[PDB]
């Protein structure tokens, strides 16, 4: 259950000029606290039209700890905002996304839909064929058992994207001019145990619960500024999902849509040439099918504690990015106990 | 891959006058073979228009089966059509449904959509957040592992319903004039292991594979003439779903929609007054939550055999309907070996 004052708009600034971004999102963002973060690599500064509650940050400020095994450049910088926040919930999208068009031509307040997704229970144990049983017009289908009608609280809500959808760069280059135009009016609970790709590009979550597992790790290389270049968010998703399923907590996907503006010419190919991600996911898959956890862990941190070991021993010797990521998971576990932990 | 020549439209008639129904479905049924079945409890005569490839069946034909422990009255009569059909795929709709209109105002050829759902592989091992990745405009989301792009065969397609949605009679009486108006333009594979309520109202499946398990069992009351009164289909749903998961076959839900014509005034209360389904589902759920079939089972015949026993063993003594359902589950297993089988 939610009131507005517990929301932090956490934004990655990878484009410095955010006039178009904020002026379009303004009616929906304005009433909230906004933690913009400057990309450490940025050879320019954030040209933001103001009138918002902005608590901007930059690379120097992070030095309050060295974080010796983590790189916060690029997309990873957005995780700093999760650490220097003191709010219960994080609503997070990237600077290249704009407010969407509904089927009715209505402008989709994704921020109000994210808040709705979380306060509203989730149904991971049984698939309601009408989807969200609490949305208007939807309800519980005949055969949905009654003991389950009051779902577990939703800890993570990941939305969708029109236009330049979150395809891998290979799929993007080859398909040429495929753009997403199918507005699917649906939000649904991802069933228990079911794996999913959590797009970092449009997501909101309980900072206080899942902040420990949202660790910036398994970035493929230092360079790269399009979501193509990394798999760290899809990786966080798998971790967070097995955490939620072990705890009988809920996850939702679907609405809201944001409209993701298109890429500069050919960068898809430029990033394609160096995207090892094909091989990565097909080894990471058997690992998470092979992640049936021992019974002891019942705190979020315990599941993290248990997981870093099972990652380090099983995946560690397979590739540098994995060991270097498990070490980043432990360093992030410290960072949460140290700088993320509650006080406000 | 499917052609029209392999589809048998098997329909239960509980309404005697099917002129309004068939003339509306004509553009879509005409090109197919239609196996109407008259409800044994039905005295009057079937007013069906001409111009179809119809082989009506009747109480007379049902008794030559000599079914010792199967009751074919009401919705259950539709299971006779699955036994005496000799085609690969059975598309089955209830007489109270009419073809739906999409957001573009188009009338949904649900028969062509079910076939599309089946010709198309399924993605049960990993949740593609754009839903069916082979539908146009949809595709595989970044991070979806590549070995899983080759989907397993889709053996079951469950469609949805506008207007008088498949709410249980309790939800129907209490929520009053709630009607479904949300056309969710998306079809999706139900992840592995996730239980679901499969509505009998608008569904299609591979007869030769899943036909043994689409069995008449779990009659809760003597005659449930509205889908409210019955759970025989929901029982099929859970059973076949565990089969599909053991055999690594896929199940899809969503498109197509039918416009489910509304109910007789107040009949909802007539059926709720006796709808014990509240408790039934609360016992059937944990059974399937605790139900893992042996890895030894590799054919459908193995899985039905193993499951009917586990039903006989665990659920049988919990209520007469379960043992009586295991008895009918077993009787159908013979009837398939004796009467139904074809090329699997």
């Amino acid at each position: 259950e939610i009131q507005d004052s517990e929301v932090d708009i956490v934004i990655a600034a990878l484009q410095p000029n955010l006039t178009t971004f904020f002026e379009a999102w303004r009616p929906f963002f304005s009433r909230f606290h906004i933690i913009v973060v400057k990309d450490p690599d940025m050879a320019e500064e954030l040209q933001i039209p103001t009138g918002f509650d902005l608590k901007v940050y930059t690379k120097s400020d992070m030095g309050v700890l060295g974080a010796t095994s983590i790189d916060f450049s690029g997309h990873s910088c957005r995780y700093f905002g999760y650490l220097v926040s003191r709010k219960k919930y994080v609503i997070s999208i990237d600077d290249n996304c704009l407010p969407a068009k509904d089927n009715g031509g209505l402008t989709v307040d994704a921020v109000a839909q994210h808040m709705s997704n979380l306060k509203t229970p989730a149904t991971p144990f049984f698939f309601n064929t009408l989807y969200d049983p609490f949305r208007k017009g939807a309800d519980f289908v005949r055969g949905y058992p009654f003991s389950l009608r009051e779902g577990v609280e939703c800890m993570l809500s990941c939305g969708l994207w029109l236009h330049n959808a979150d395809y891998d760069p290979m799929t993007h280059v080859v398909k040429r001019n495929q753009r997403n135009t199918t507005y699917v009016d649906a939000v649904m609970t991802v069933p228990l145990g079911a794996m999913m790709p959590v797009s970092g590009i449009n997501v909101a979550f309980n900072r206080e619960v899942l902040g420990p597992v949202m660790f910036p790790a398994l970035r493929l290389r230092k360079e790269g500024k399009h979501r193509w270049d990394t798999l760290e968010d899809v990786w966080n998703g798998l971790c967070a999902k097995v955490v939620c399923d072990r705890l009988r907590y809920g996850v939702k996907t679907g609405l809201p849509y944001v409209m993701r503006s298109d890429a500069e010419a050919g960068k898809a190919l430029e990033s394609l040439k160096e995207w090892e991600g094909v091989k990565v996911m097909d080894v990471v898959l058997p690992f998470f099918e092979s992640l049936k956890l021992s019974s002891t862990s019942v705190t979020v941190e315990d599941c993290v504690k248990e997981l870093t070991s099972i990652v380090k021993e099983k995946l560690g010797p397979q590739n540098a990015i994995f060991a270097k990521a498990a070490d980043a998971m432990e360093e992030w576990t410290k960072l949460w106990k140290s700088h993320g932990a509650q006080s406000a």
